[PDB]
């Protein structure tokens, strides 16, 4: 399979300016070209894209610039003979730092202080409100690149770390790992529950009213995975009733989050606009994977992060 | 010395409910009692207090429940034969976590997102705005309990750490230690400059217009020390002119921060109301110091954290 061109789909703009990425891929050994949204593809084309387009099935290879490839019809790629790769492996530091930032925000009450800053108010916390992450329990659901980025930072901060993954097998810096049919055992005693799984048939709606019942009333949910891993209306109901204390949410069942969502209005909810993995160097981070896979395809080696 | 009672001055309420601290010391080996602000003291009395009262000079021992004793008349304690101890040693985790929180808030843009949350606005950052702490440089000025709490967390997050202390001697997790006469060299290339010194003769007004000139235009100041280590009007001017990018400020020249201060209104300033060390377990953390010095008094050993 003989790549002659890398097309950079305009949808990459949802993560990074296309020209920054195109410039990062100079010296690839094939030309790199911008592709607008209604262009055609053919043999010899590789495409780098955020979203899926059916026109891509005329190309030889699509590199999805996201870790999560849930919006791509994987079955149709195989039939068309188009390779599909993803960008898992590059988001550990960005998302790990954002999640550490969410947990420290809640522990040290930074968000409440920011609210007060708008009012020029010197509002002192109640004695019980500020706490330390050190000594507190976090459950990380999904123990891959994202989850491990969270775990390693949580462990370094002195948290007790448990988690969940498909295999249930051990992970460094996780004291106890559970399979997904022991999720309720994993989350029950945690001060924070972090979601870092792909969106699949299995994970869709994982976290719903039963899970919020099981969680501690003083616990917070962190979702940096995909919105539909949570049943969003159940999350709203749990927040309304005080079944849990709050949440840090980067992803939602409808994005952008509608202006009329109830989720904006809770003091102890942090909303971030699907930017937990944002970075001014995303173009370099993704370019490294493209260079790697170009070499693999050129030499007949197995592609890195091949989905189908 | 021979202690028969610990009085808990009501001013401890500026950090912790007095009854919580009294009850935490129910097995100390001497009785512990609430003291109101106009009580008198005598031989055998120890007193725990946030601030100084002249009535305490009739006691044998005052434990200041703060690390910083700059509002105590140290001179006069020696004359009265009253021992004075402070609470340095107990704020590393709380302040370390807060400062990691500030830094992660700036890197990951969480404060901007909080502001947008109030407006129900899905506001995407500029491409260049989000970055990672990993790989960025922090200079920690003061390498004691606070400063080491910052250092260790910064280092674990992948930062390059340099710092400043009086002795110049190496410190674990600091790549390069400078003496205070090389402050300008220490700060010049740092993305974050963190202040963690006591307020002394030498430290007052350390950070003023010339230091803001020296610092990078993209850098942020963190002050968790004392407000007067900074020349506050010079900080405002520096922020206005874009000499530095922003600041996380827990302490100020005048506290509470006056409502007319320009500091409240900068997007890239975080105001917190002298709470970087706040904790729902402060009672336990201070109690541990009392228990340690009661053992020292009983055995005739030197007191821990003795100021005079
Ligand atoms: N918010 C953002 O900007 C952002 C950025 C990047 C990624 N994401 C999302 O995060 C997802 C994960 O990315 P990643 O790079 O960390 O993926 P990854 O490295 O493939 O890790 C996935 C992890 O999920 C586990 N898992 C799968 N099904 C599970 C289940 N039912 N319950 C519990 N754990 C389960 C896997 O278990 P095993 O270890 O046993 O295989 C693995 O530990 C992506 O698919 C994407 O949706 C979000
Ligand atoms: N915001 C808050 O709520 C909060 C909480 C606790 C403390 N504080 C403030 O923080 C201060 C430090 O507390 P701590 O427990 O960390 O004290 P500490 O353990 O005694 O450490 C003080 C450090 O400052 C260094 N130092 C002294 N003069 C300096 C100078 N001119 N330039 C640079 N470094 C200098 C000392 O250097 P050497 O090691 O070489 O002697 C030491 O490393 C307290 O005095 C208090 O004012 C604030
Ligand atoms: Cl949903
Ligand atoms: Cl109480
Ligand atoms: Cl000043
Ligand atoms: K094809
Ligand atoms: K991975
Ligand atoms: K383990
Ligand atoms: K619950
Ligand atoms: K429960
Ligand atoms: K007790
Ligand atoms: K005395
Ligand atoms: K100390
Ligand atoms: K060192
Ligand atoms: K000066
Ligand atoms: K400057
Ligand atoms: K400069
Ligand atoms: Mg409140
Ligand atoms: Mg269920
Ligand atoms: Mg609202
Ligand atoms: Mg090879
Ligand atoms: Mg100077
Ligand atoms: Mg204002």
């Amino acid at each position: 399979m003989h790549i002659e061109r890398l097309a950079v789909d305009e949808s990459v703009g949802r993560a990074m300016p296309p020209q920054r990425f195109i410039e990062a891929l100079s010296d690839l050994g094939v030309p790199v070209e911008f592709a607008g949204e209604d262009e055609q593809f053919g043999p010899g084309d590789a495409v780098a894209s955020f979203g899926h387009r059916d026109a891509f099935l005329d190309a030889d290879w699509v590199h999805c610039i996201r870790a999560g490839y849930d919006e791509f019809p994987v079955g149709v790629y195989e039939e068309a003979g188009t390779y599909l790769t993803n960008s898992t492996g590059i988001h550990g530091t960005t998302v790990g730092e954002t999640v550490a930032g969410y947990m420290l925000t809640f522990a040290r009450r930074l968000h409440a202080y920011r609210d007060a800053q708008h009012d020029h108010a010197w509002d002192l916390p109640r004695y019980e409100e500020p706490f330390t992450l050190a000594g507190e329990r976090v459950c990380v659901v999904g123990l891959g690149t994202l989850g491990r980025g969270v775990v390693d930072r949580a462990a370094a901060l002195g948290m007790e770390v448990v988690g969940v993954r498909r295999s249930g097998d051990p992970v460094d810096n996780v004291s106890t790992v559970y399979t997904p049919d022991r999720l309720h055992e994993a989350i029950a005693d945690a001060r924070f529950v972090v979601l870092a799984t792909p969106l699949t048939d299995e994970t869709e709606g994982m976290v719903a009213a039963p899970e919020f019942e099981t969680m501690r009333e003083d616990a917070s949910l962190v979702n940096v995975a995909r919105g539909p891993v949570v049943v969003e209306s159940d999350l709203v109901a749990a927040l309304d009733s005080g079944d849990i204390a709050g949440a840090a949410l980067d992803v939602f069942s409808e994005e952008p989050l509608p202006e009329d969502s109830p989720l904006w209005d809770f003091e102890d909810v942090l909303i971030t606009p699907h930017v937990s993995a944002a970075t001014s160097k995303y173009h370099e981070d993704v370019a490294a994977l493209i260079r790697e896979n170009i070499e693999k395809i050129a030499t007949g080696d197995e592609l890195t992060n091949r989905v189908v």
